[PDB]
């Protein structure tokens, strides 16, 4: 068995995914391929934060 | 068995996924693929946050 | 068994992913590929950041 | 069995991934591919952090 | 006499005004007065211009 | 007489103007006079100008 | 008289103007005055400037 | 007379003005005055300019 499990949660988090699994080019002839021409990322621009209130985890396990 | 069991949960949390599982290109000729011309990402642009307030985990087991 | 176990949470974070699962090129002829022609990234521009406030765990086990 | 386990957990970070699994090339003639024309990188540009506030982990384990 | 006068002209200005003309206290006893308690004052906040287009004066005069 | 006068002419300007007549105290007893507790003044806050476009002047005067 | 004349013309600008004509104290007694407790001035906070573009005067006198 | 005549013309200033014209304490008795117990002044705080574009002047008389 297991008692008093976590597996991992995130509190307060922004999470940014972005060609997570790897991508493949096989076979290909006579082309031009861009992911890009323009690209534009800004993750946080001109920006104020105010905070994230507490987290708490209280776990307790007797007589197992 | 297993008690008191927690998978990964997410509070107060913004999440943002994009080409997740790995794009694949085969056989292809003479040919321009582009994933774009112009594009834009902008995450928080101007901006203010405010808090997130607690985010709370209680658990207790007893006698198993 | 285990008692009280934690896998890695992450409080207050956040997290960028880009190209994770390594990309592959295999049996290309006369081509140009470019990841980027013109690419933009900031993560914090012109930012002010406020605090994370406390992030706590208790764990007891008694008598296992 | 084991007790009062912790895998890494990460407060109050922030955490950039690029190009993680390593990326291949096999079997191209005749090819200019550049992963990058134009790349801009900025983590923090013109930014002020504040505090994170205090992270805390507390385990008792007793008679096991 | 006077020909082709101007007397100043304000394109695509914006002006504040506040307390111009001189405030005057005479004869008090035994007072608090403040002008504030709280003031709050804030030209632009967050904000963005975008341009004022041209602004053109054109005079001939001939022949007095 | 005169002939193509200009009195100074604000194009694209902002002006700010604030006790400008000089404030004057006679004559006080057993007094606390403030003009400010808390005084908040901020003219651009976090702000990004765009251009202000030209701005021209043409006279010409023949024959006086 | 006079031709062609100017007084002085602000293209583009900002003025600010603070006390100008100059306080005055007479005849106080057993007083506490203070023009701030608390001031804040903050001309440009975090800010961007872009070009304030050509401003131009073209002026001719001829046979006068 | 007098022909094509400046007088002092400011392009693409920022002018500040605080207590310009000379403040005065006359006769005053078992007193405290302060100008400022907190002042704050912050002229450019993180602050990027971008230019400010050609400013031109051309006169010309003839035959006077």
């Amino acid at each position: 068995f297991l008692n008093c499990y976590v597996s991992g949660f995130h509190p307060s988090d922004i999470e940014v995914d972005l060609l997570k699994n790897g991508e493949r080019i096989e076979k290909v002839e006579h082309s031009d391929l861009s992911f890009s021409k323009d690209w534009s990322f800004y993750l946080l621009y001109y920006t104020e934060f105010t905070p994230t209130e507490k987290d708490e985890y209280a776990c307790r396990v007797n007589h197992v």
